[PDB]
């Protein structure tokens, strides 16, 4: 607005090149300026080359328009007319010069018939405009030329007319578009200045070098003369018209969302976009939503407006999900983006299956592999930055109200990249790079996911297929116990015998188990495998029977191959099914955001790195019984793995879950319990006290963490034999931790007798892994004294 | 159906760009919409480009159909007439431009002969639309365009006709197709606006890159301007139109399996397909078949209708093996896929030996090599 | 390119005018990153290979898309670590690889570095200086580069007291980053830092940093780091701690001298090039980098101050950049470390005058007199553990030569 205003003043104070350019609706600005001028100058009807015949001279177009203006100003109320037609006829008969594909000699005499000498339509034009001014009573005239985005080759002819006819004093020219394109135009057009034979002859690198250098020299040489910089128009953007983060807001606009808003209910523009993004993405009003909405404002006015005019209208239609309606708009808004991205186009093939491989694919064009699961528009690619937004919207849409679907997403989309970059990037060249990623995808069936246990058991083999540095079968979140119990080894350490476990614990560690079929057929135990089983079983249904079926399938020893580059349960069933009847009803409010699940995976994966580094050098012959922090066993390692899992869960959920408007984690150095649970216990205490003070429950806030601690398959691992720190300072904290667990769950997980036995037939707890021998662990030396 | 109804309401509450798009049969839905339209807007007979001659303008096509409509509405029961002939005559005269491979200068006097100046065929078209609305007592005119699946290049002709001529407040258009093709078309001629020599010379990866980014940016901006997201119809698929696993069934269809089928024996659609797959697969009623048929229903409606209408048809004939008739259907349904696969084409070399190598090849293209013999509908390739 | 260079210089100035944090961020990201690519990253680089290498480099540090100076500090620490040879001394260009595993039977009272033994404004500064690389063995390095990145981060966030604490956590907290794929108890420190902010935000308005001055600062300071590293790989003797004579060095001396080279280059280039002043108070002298001593830097300080007083110039009007850098609370602790202060009679007298000059420039006494005498013979604002912090790689077999 101030833009075109200053524009008008600039034109008016110019008469006292004459080319002005608006960088880029561009047509909206130009035409608004058009009416603004309606210092006496006559405006000319806007000229769009793309609205003009493929073979026309802008000269003829302008001539016809000038005809209408001069004639009607003259049909109003004579000498001017006939002389004008004299100029007109001179134009016309000299006009062929523009069109003719040849030179015919007969026109030499025509040129021999009568202020410089010849038949120059340029001058013809300048006296034409002279007479036109004489009639119209304006000091000059403006010619206008529309954006050539639809067909940018047209503007070239306008360009020649520029050099050839508009080199006149009473003329002002206005052009619109993106000068980069014009640069593209001229760079090519010069190339036709070359002799082809030249081009196929001197095709050596140095020669191409000077040839280009001259070409760009000429390109700039032109663009200066065509578009003097003083006359170029900036065209502030919406972000340049709207508060960046509130320290701005130069003349806010306001746009409508529902029908009425009688000029007072207009809900900002920044505010409305923030609403759309946050509640259509489960984003909360944290510091990301603003940056995303700014990276939504940066896109052209048309795209942003249409995507912000479709969402709310269809909201109105539906109301007579926000995350799904939001992805609906982005779907069309970035379809060409996505389409060129090669992403799922089949709206009938969206699912949660295609989603995870969509995240993976995006994380291959964006490179990253470090936080690409964050899906934030960090890429330079202006097509990838918005594909990120659309994919985040779709992930939220898929995960709305689904605990096990959230589990599936976090596993497949998040951990797949985490495992690749740290574990599959040592193999991959570029074509070999995409091949390697292809067979990686094939091994995992990513996007084509079979089951969470499937993905976990593939990930177990992947994890096993690398680590060195003492070859300890104690990885990020797994513990490689010995299956062939034949190794001359001390104390009560032994192999893992599942038969020694009972009830809800035997099946628990059997499901956390991973028996890969590399060749050794090593039996791995991984928090990854147990999490996959939990995700598999957490949204099956409320049925009692199929729950048992999935129970067996997950607990049934399933055997998988390495990637080619290396009666007794009716109680646990009832407990698990009660946990499911809780989960399937309290999960309907889960609204995890892609950023939320990105943070959860990042934190837990790195806590797994910590627990994998800190626990390998703690395996001693007496490390069993895990009384101290210097005694380690497979049981304590896996207990700390699950502890890292749940601690990251709670921390990231309190921080970033969209259901939460404020933080109860507290402003502190969030650190992880690696060899002690002090961090987790203290954070739980603070969160619980905050919930009590603000009159909230762990179901209202932290429902996912609540259900995760409420999983019957996880409880045996929390306080396993050999993994509870028996130091007095450790004992009081672990006791408080158990009390907090019982309070939050609403139930006492472990009996007082069980707790005292542990702290000095035990179902609901692991009793075999403490004495289970981990392959590779020497168990030579003992724990140091003092 | 309800899709057609909703879109009809959307179009009607639109007159108070102007293009509604149909993603994808599609022809059936469009014709249903047409009939539903028969708030006064005048409709015209469909516009099927792929079955319209190579060189003529969609402009002339529409002009002729308008001629017919107005002539009928005028021959029924003149002063409208001569003025309409006037408009039509100017249309014809300033119409050479489109065909013209070159500008003769002689049209310079044509463009000078007496609201932006010239002989803008778009303004002639808009005034023609004005005349049609006034004569027909209609608020606007609906234009239609059939899919260009058989010929997707001419459709850009419709695109250009829209960009030049249907940017009018008295016209609304209905396009239909799969936007992938529209994307190629935009791109398809985006790169031609380049110079051949330039593409010849700057074949360095970097320059290829910026050219591609510019082209696809421009394409995205054009597609959005042409087809606003809201104005396009999402359209339900058959699978979304039937119960996913029994937990659905929005607006069931029901199909007829044998000749009698007096509207009460119509053998489901989901249930009929499940029967067919199980029986032609020696498959039983497990959950495996359910997934096979879910990934069988998503297939194009014509494909599924032919495959399941040649199955029960031949079954009725045989009743005066089930699977043999069944894969008889598969030969015709997916033969293009199989022939693309390079696997057995001849029917008489079926045997037992050929089948082994058939699966052997199929596993070589789905990779797998672990359960590919499962033949599960697990490939990303729809072939 | 002759015009691209001028355009880039114009952009850098236009950006960094009046902005100390923006000066630091640019100075580091645009200049030191290029230098690092040169000296350390050029060792792998065909032209397509070189472009792939540069793309991977830029992707790693997010150059052009930088999140934070601390983030680039964490990335560049690992980048630096991914190479060094020649006795594998855990003291890099401007940083030192701390031993995080204290199971190494080594002499005297040398031990690990415990952040728990440190308190308040020194504990936090040292913890932020800590570089916890996610390489593999999880080697927690410490760089003056890491620290200066932290200062750049925390220097122009805002005047809010609380956000000071938030950024304080985010920076001083353990920072984890993998190697590039080619290899309460702070309530007083927060108050001091925010007072430093309340001074900087208001005295930084006149800084006019030029690209020339920015590049020259890096050029002098990086080579000063080179020399401060070369001179001190063979002075880590079993008795080298306590830094009494000029022939004993330790990790604390390393950190002090890296910061000192930083600020020395700062002062030299500010007196030499800053458009704010029309003349150079550095003087027509043999400008040398203080490497094993502070004598050169202190002579420069005394001369510059005397001429400022002669000309009626304040250190805020002149050397405002250097003034605010020296005023930094986090840089204060490394100024006079335990075992990094040369106690020689002549060394002691120059060190004392250097302390007094810094104190007068700042306008406040950093260290108590008891602190001063203890250093010359619960001490907050002072590093006390790095003196006995064993450097990974230093054999600590020999001691100081006699005579």
């Amino acid at each position: 607005k101030s833009l075109r205003d200053q524009l008008v003043e600039s034109i008016r104070n110019s008469i006292a090149r004459n080319v002005f350019f608006v960088d880029g609706g561009k047509t909206t600005f130009i035409n608004s300026v058009v009416k603004s001028l309606n210092v006496n100058i006559k405006c000319l009807p806007t000229i769009d080359p793309t609205k003009l015949p493929r073979h026309e001279p802008i000269l003829v177009t302008v001539t016809a328009r000038l005809n209408k203006m001069v004639s009607d100003k003259l049909k109003g109320y004579r000498k001017q007319k006939e002389q004008w037609q004299n100029h007109l006829a001179q134009l016309q008969r000299g006009l062929h010069l523009l069109t003719d594909k040849e030179y015919k000699p007969e026109y030499f005499s025509d040129a021999l018939k009568l202020s410089i000498g010849g038949q120059d339509l340029s001058e013809i034009f300048e006296e034409l405009v002279k007479r036109a001014c004489e009639i119209l009573d304006c000091k000059a005239i403006l010619i206008t030329f529309d954006d050539i985005d639809t067909q940018f080759d047209a503007g070239w002819d306008v360009l020649e007319s520029i050099r050839k006819f508009f080199n006149s004093r009473k003329l002002v020219v206005v052009a619109t578009g993106d000068l980069r394109l014009y640069s593209q135009l001229i760079r090519g057009k010069q190339y036709e200045n070359y002799s082809k034979t030249l081009l196929e002859q001197e095709k050596e690198s140095v020669r191409l070098a000077e040839r280009g250098y001259m070409v760009e020299h000429l390109e700039q040489q032109y663009l200066l003369k065509l578009f003097p910089v003083q006359k170029r128009i900036q065209l502030k953007t919406m972000l340049q018209l709207v508060g960046e983060k509130g320290k701005a807001g130069k003349e806010e606009i306001k746009v409508k969302t529902e029908p009425s808003m009688q000029d007072i209910d207009a809900i900002d523009v920044r505010q409305a976009i923030g609403d759309a993004v946050r509640e259509g993405l489960n984003l909360r009003e944290g510091s990301d939503a603003d940056m995303y909405v700014n990276e939504l404002l940066k896109q052209p006015v048309r795209l942003l407006m249409q995507v912000l005019q479709d969402f709310y209208t269809k909201k109105y239609h539906a109301t007579s999900s926000v995350p799904n309606l939001l992805r609906n708009a982005l779907y069309g808004s970035m379809l060409s983006n996505i389409y060129r991205a090669g992403l799922n186009y089949e709206q009938h093939r969206f699912g949660m299956d295609s989603l995870c491989k969509d995240i993976f694919t995006y994380v291959k064009q964006d490179r990253d592999f470090n936080t690409g699961f964050y899906l934030r528009p960090q890429s330079e690619s202006e097509a990838l930055r918005n594909c990120s937004i659309y994919l985040a919207s779709q992930v939220s849409e898929n995960c709305q109200g689904s605990l096990s679907k959230f589990l599936q997403m976090l596993l497949v989309g998040c951990g797949s990249v985490s495992i690749f970059n740290q574990f599959v990037t040592e193999l991959a060249d570029r074509e070999k790079f995409e091949q390697l990623i292809s067979e990686y995808v094939a091994y995992m069936s990513v996007g084509r996911i079979e089951s969470a246990s499937h993905w976990a058991n593939r990930c177990c083999a992947v994890v096993a297929n690398s680590p060195n540095d003492e070859k300890i079968g104690v990885f990020l979140g797994m513990v490689q116990l010995n299956r062939k119990s034949r190794q001359n080894m001390p104390e009560g350490y032994k192999k893992f015998n599942i038969d020694t476990e009972n009830g809800l614990a035997k099946a628990a560690m059997a499901s956390s188990l991973s028996t890969v079929a590399s060749n050794n057929l090593m039996d791995f135990c991984s928090v990854f495998n147990l999490i996959g089983a939990i995700a598999d079983i957490s949204a099956c249904r409320c049925e009692r029977s199929a729950i048992t079926n999935a129970f067996n399938k997950v607990i049934a020893q399933t055997t998988c191959i390495v990637p080619p580059w290396s009666t007794e349960f009716s109680d646990a069933i009832t407990k698990v099914e009660q946990w499911l009847k809780n989960v399937n009803e309290i999960e309907i409010g889960i609204r995890p955001s892609a950023l939320l699940i990105g943070k959860v995976w990042s934190r837990f994966y790195f806590n797994l790195n910590n627990v994998a580094d800190q626990h390998k050098t703690r395996l001693y012959r007496n490390a069993e019984h895990g009384r101290m922090a210097s005694q380690s066993n497979a049981a304590k390692i896996m207990r700390f793995n699950v502890l890292a899992f749940l601690h990251a869960v709670l921390v990231e959920e309190s921080l970033y879950h969209s259901v939460s408007d404020r933080e109860y984690i507290g402003e502190g150095l969030r650190l992880n319990p690696v060899t002690s649970v002090d961090e987790f216990e203290k954070k739980i205490k603070i969160i619980g006290e905050k919930l009590k003070a603000d009159n909230k429950t762990w179901k209202n806030t932290h429902p996912l963490f609540f259900l995760l601690i409420s999983c019957p398959i996880l409880h045996p691992f929390i306080f396993p034999i050999g993994g509870i720190n028996c130091s007095v300072k450790a004992l009081n904290k672990e006791t408080s931790f158990n009390k907090l667990i019982d309070e939050i769950v609403g139930d006492k997980l472990l009996s007082d007798e069980e707790w005292d036995y542990l702290t000095k037939i035990f179902q609901n707890t692991i009793t075999s892994l403490n004495s289970s021998t981990i392959v590779g662990a020497s168990y030579d030396k003992d724990t140091p004294a003092r």
